[PDB]
């Protein structure tokens, strides 16, 4: 930690200078030499201030780590809000969590964020105050002094005391087949159903060590990480982007229909050009598509959706179609309104298929199948939560979702339920 300790060195610096005793903002961005690669993920879990956030892009170019809330948001909503009386910093970003109930998020405006983006990165440090600049400057100096070194990460442990399902077996079949029943009977075609699996351990978890296991098997996958406080987490590895947003260029997908993976290069790509051709699922992914464009046509010019693809993962692989477009307004209320809960995890039509899981639902989904990433007024980036896990304490609960359809049957949609926990469940068990 040569290249934290010298950056750290130039903010306290800064934090020397003269600073103005009005209300303002100010964003301070240190230079952070990357001639090795940072391990930002053991520096955020080595302290002991909460919130922290972790997020690393899909594609490994864009990472970051943020510790420290100056303000905490209980929307995205409430957080555009405040970007927006700011326009002056148009890369000032907000990180963190939006709820499978899109009107709940947990985002904060980070007092420290160390950014990389590929091969440069930054350490950048924010005041902000209704007050005076110099009294918060005061704070982010003794913020600073509360820092402590990089220590190793914790070791998981791997002795279970209990395991749970919620639903358990019985209880998934008295849902599939009331899911069915519906079905049956009125217009709803689609409803994706949840379990969640609690797995006990003798210590408490740490989570921050959870994602550093997942981070090296879960190739390919957006990784987030939010530790609430010492005692609760939530994190995940997920394959799907929400949406992508650079001014007013928007990036989504459909991302539906599954198989599983395998090892051996030949199998795994036999069992992918399998789900190319097989009519169905190529209509269960169309369905998708169609629906988001309706869902985003008032808002948006031209739609483009392009060639399916396979999206080869960890255990399981996937049918999907990129959708690019661009917004008619900058604005992230919108995308998330309109693209959050997915077809894809609620099901169809929206309206109904919503309708059935708050009716329905043992447990509540709380952050699984939300959202994950960050807004600025320039650009923002939300993966699903899915792949997911909280942490509390002892107990880690994993969650996994099927879409139920007519002909499903409880235990193949079950088994699917277990091959897209798998990802996470191998770290631990």
């Amino acid at each position: 930690m040569q290249s934290l300790t010298t950056a750290l060195e130039n903010l306290l610096r800064h934090l020397s200078q003269e600073i103005p005793a009005t209300p303002g903002i100010r964003v301070i961005d240190i230079p952070f030499p990357l001639k090795d690669a940072f391990d930002a993920l053991s520096w955020l879990a080595s302290q002991q201030t909460y919130p922290q956030f972790y997020w690393q892009q899909r594609n490994g170019d864009e990472e970051a780590v943020v510790l420290g809330a100056i303000t905490r948001f209980t929307s995205l909503d409430q957080a555009q809000r405040f970007l927006r009386q700011h326009p002056e910093h148009a890369d000032l970003r907000i990180w963190g969590l939006n709820a499978f109930d899109p009107s709940q998020g947990n985002l904060l405006l980070p007092r420290l964020e160390w950014r990389r983006c590929g091969g440069k990165a930054t350490l950048r440090l924010t005041l902000f105050s209704e007050s005076s600049l110099q009294h918060d400057a005061i704070q982010a100096k003794e913020f600073i002094a509360t820092l402590v070194s990089i220590k190793p990460l914790p070791g998981l442990h791997l002795t279970t005391t209990r395991e749970q399902h919620w639903p358990d077996k019985t209880g998934w079949t008295q849902l599939i087949e009331l899911a069915t029943k519906t079905i049956a009977e009125g217009e709803l075609d689609k409803v994706v159903l949840a379990r969640a699996t609690d797995l006990h351990f003798a210590s408490p978890v740490n989570a921050a060590a959870m994602m550093a296991a997942s981070r090296r098997l879960n190739l390919n996958c957006y990784h987030f990480y939010m530790a609430f406080d010492g005692e609760n987490a939530f994190l995940g590895s997920s394959p799907e982007r929400l949406w992508r947003r650079r001014d007013k260029a928007l990036r989504t997908e459909a991302l539906a229909g599954t198989v599983a993976n395998n090892p051996d290069d030949k199998q795994a790509q036999q069992l992918g050009e399998w789900l190319m051709a097989d009519d169905k699922n190529q209509r269960e992914n169309m369905l998708v598509v169609e629906d988001i464009c309706q869902r985003l046509q008032a808002d948006t010019q031209t739609l483009d959706v392009l060639p399916p693809q396979v999206l080869r993962l960890r255990k399981v692989q996937h049918l999907r179609r990129c959708i690019w477009t661009s917004l008619n307004k900058a604005d992230d209320v919108i995308c998330l309104h309109q693209l959050q809960p997915t077809a894809a995890v609620a099901g169809l039509p929206r309206d109904l298929a919503r309708q059935f899981i708050a009716r329905h639902e043992p447990f509540t989904r709380e952050w699984y199948a939300g959202s994950a990433g960050y807004l600025s007024l320039q650009q923002s980036e939300f993966c699903v939560s899915l792949r997911s896990a909280k942490i509390s304490g002892n107990v880690v609960r994993l969650y996994a979702g099927a879409g139920i359809v007519r002909g499903s049957d409880p235990e193949q949609e079950w088994q699917e339920i277990d091959n897209k926990a798998a990802g996470l469940r191998t770290l631990l068990q």
